[PDB]
């Protein structure tokens, strides 16, 4: 019964790791992409400058 | 809300530059072309020697 509930408890709170690890590949991938849009959107105001 | 608020004070207050570099080329031309017009304006009645 002991090993049961021990059972039990794995069941309810572990995670399982073998789809962290391809979720993770995919946030650092898209943290890098969303750095570069960010770097992009901080680059489009200056073309005005330009203009003058 | 914060960032949206910011956009709200931006839309309210802020002026659209792109147009104000040909307004200010335009207004740079029709300056020069009435110091032109005031010169042949004060030029104009000087004529009347001519006659005497």
């Amino acid at each position: 019964l002991q090993d049961s509930l021990d059972a039990g408890v794995g069941n309810l709170v572990d995670a399982d790791l073998a789809k962290e690890s391809a979720k993770l590949q995919s946030l650092q991938t898209k943290q890098q992409l969303g750095v570069q849009a960010l770097s992009i959107a901080n680059q489009t105001p200056q073309t005005i400058l330009s203009l003058f």
